[PDB]
């Protein structure tokens, strides 16, 4: 059962973040139970740096890859700019996604995108990119619902750390 | 739809525990939203101290009540002592309700009991319990997930709060 698995997984995120790893190596250990708990094969974390967004933490795919975005800039960039999550079916072939780092050429068709924001106080901060194979839409949705509590457990990891 | 005001209060008790309220105004402002988002209408939080949990914040029948719970002792008290959650429909006719606080006899047949941990580094520090009516079983479960949201984002707060 997924909801189960998800309530497993906010547990254990919680766990991480208000453990005492480094910063660095928190985000790292979240997205790794999001691979072994709910699946997610490629995700990151950016982190706003005054009007840009640069990958702070990733898994899968995006290990040892500097990329940023711009306000904007592709989804990661827009929900950076409007605080706004997106989530994107069958992401591999969307007018809007900006594959900046090539790892389309590594999805399948079923393959989503689900941008979330990192907020303190209300505000942006930062941003939670996760790709994972849906089969139909409504589980999509659903799914974004665990996503977006992720985010927020990393907005107040964001206050805690300063 | 209960899935958006779901969506918006966690939203909302992060920018809360993100902000520079004090302690106590800070939970009591979670509990507050709990009912103008969700209609919560009696709930509190209460908190370890040494290893007995304490009311810390209440709203509505639990306002001005002092209450004191040892593990094992009642619905609260378990989650206290296990540090998993209980989901207890019709709670008023449960055995193992010990309505410390009497608020059984105000309750009807239809309210529920929900209670989850509230964990920092994976130990039980505090339980939100919290009340409220519902009219199946089914929609009882989804509820649960939301309120183990809100103890996990209270565990961060506990955290950040030292
Ligand atoms: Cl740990
Ligand atoms: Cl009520
Ligand atoms: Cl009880
Ligand atoms: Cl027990």
């Amino acid at each position: 059962r997924l909801k189960l698995k998800e309530i497993n997984v906010v547990n254990e995120i919680t766990k991480i973040l208000t453990g005492d790893y480094t910063f660095e190596e928190s985000l790292k250990e979240v997205l790794k139970v999001l691979y072994s708990y709910l699946g997610v094969e490629h995700s990151f974390i950016a982190i706003r740096e005054g009007n840009t967004l640069r990958i702070a933490s990733s898994y899968g795919y995006f290990l040892n890859k500097d990329v940023a975005f711009k306000k904007g800039e592709g989804i990661t960039g827009k929900v950076f700019q409007r605080g706004i999550p997106l989530v994107i079916p069958n992401v591999k072939h969307n007018s809007a996604f900006a594959n900046k780092t090539g790892i389309g050429r590594l999805l399948t068709e079923k393959h989503a995108l689900i941008a979330a924001p990192i907020k303190v106080g209300g505000e942006v901060k930062g941003v939670i990119t996760i790709f994972k194979e849906f089969s139909d839409k409504e589980s999509l949705e659903n799914f974004y619902q665990t996503i977006n509590v992720i985010g927020n457990l990393l907005g107040m990891f964001f206050k805690l750390r300063e």
